[PDB]
């Protein structure tokens, strides 16, 4: 517990570790003197910029609107004294034991425990695409796991109702990309990658760097009909001005795997979005038949935009604007 972290929270908690520390957001452990529970305390400082605002209230509204097995359950959200010393939020949730990537790379996997880990985060997904919502920031550090490898998916504050650049899909990258489905099924075969791998399929130094690994391995798009789905022009000048790489050969990059896993993961990795399988397809699939019932995942509620209408602001929201919207937000 570093003495430069303070948590202005209730004496009621004691707080006991350090489990992250971004410039978005800090979580510790800790101690419920009440009720001798242990939580987690996600706290963050919001009003430098407007963007840490919207981050902020869209991952606590999130987190206040969803009930899911494999979302990341809050039990309270810190109420502020007075509205002039308002100045951090301090989420208050189950404590999870670890998370996903340091899983990966502490841990040796079995098959059967990437099966169970990638159908978690695909149920999730679901859920989530299902209610018109995507994520667009999976990745292993924000799918947390606890002992009996129970999978939750956590940092909401990124997301987006429809209508790390190591796990964002191409699209994402060449132009103002759409926000689609298919960017989270891409985080989710680079996640699932990653199990396979042990470590991070498409680790890019740099936007020109990320493409020429995810090439390397999906196979460069040659024909008009494969960039046909790249709106800028120049986008796919820039593509063509690419070496022809052929889609790598999985089944002799990963011998030691599954084969339907590599199946699985190749439909996954596709270069044209539409052509990506979507999360509940993924759920059906060969490689997961021994988690999947069709009765027991959650296929969501939809959500209007208007849910997070702010997100649409002329004038962007100033940050007094923003800050009302989160006290209100806590307080409901
Ligand atoms: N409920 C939780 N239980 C245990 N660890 C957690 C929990 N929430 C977050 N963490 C730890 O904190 C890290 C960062 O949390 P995250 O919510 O993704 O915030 P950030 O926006 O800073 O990435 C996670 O990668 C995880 O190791
Ligand atoms: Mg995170």
């Amino acid at each position: 517990m570093p003495k430069r972290i303070v948590y202005n929270i209730s004496s009621d908690f004691q707080l006991k570790s350090l489990l992250g520390e971004g410039a978005y957001g800090v979580v510790c452990s800790a101690t419920h003197k009440p009720t001798g529970e242990i939580v987690a305390i996600k706290k963050i400082e919001p009003f430098d910029k407007p963007l840490f605002a919207l981050r902020t209230l869209r991952e606590i509204k999130i987190l206040k609107h969803f009930k899911h097995e494999n979302i990341i359950t809050i039990f309270n959200i810190q109420r502020p004294d007075s509205f002039e010393n308002f100045n951090e939020v301090y989420i208050i949730q189950e404590l999870m034991q670890t998370d996903l990537h340091r899983v990966i790379s502490t841990q040796m996997l079995s098959d059967d425990h990437i099966q169970y880990f990638i159908y978690q985060t695909l149920r999730a997904v679901k859920v989530l695409h299902g209610s018109n919502v995507i994520h667009r920031d999976l990745k292993p550090s924000n799918l947390l796991i606890n002992s009996n490898c129970d999978l939750k998916v956590c940092d909401f504050g990124l997301a987006r109702i429809i209508d790390t650049r190591w796990y964002r899909a191409p699209e994402v990258m060449l132009t103002s990309a759409k926000y689609s489905r298919a960017m989270d099924v891409w985080s989710c075969g680079c996640i699932l990658a990653e199990l396979f791998l042990r470590r991070p399929i498409f680790p890019g130094r740099d936007y020109r760097h990320q493409l020429l690994l995810i090439f390397g391995i999906i196979g460069t798009p040659h024909s008009d009909n494969d960039l046909r789905c790249i709106e800028s022009p120049r986008a796919r000048e820039y593509i063509k001005s690419l070496p022809m790489y052929p889609a790598a050969p999985l089944e002799k990059m990963f011998p030691r795997v599954n084969p339907k896993g590599i199946d699985l993961l190749q439909r996954m990795l596709v270069f044209d979005p539409a052509k990506r399988i979507t999360a509940k397809e993924a759920l059906e699939h060969p490689y997961l038949q021994t988690y999947h019932d069709p009765n027991d995942e959650p296929e969501g509620e939809p959500i209007p935009p208007s849910f997070f209408e702010f997100d649409h602001y002329k004038e962007a929201l100033t940050t007094k604007d923003l800050k009302k919207l989160i006290w209100n937000e806590i307080f409901s």
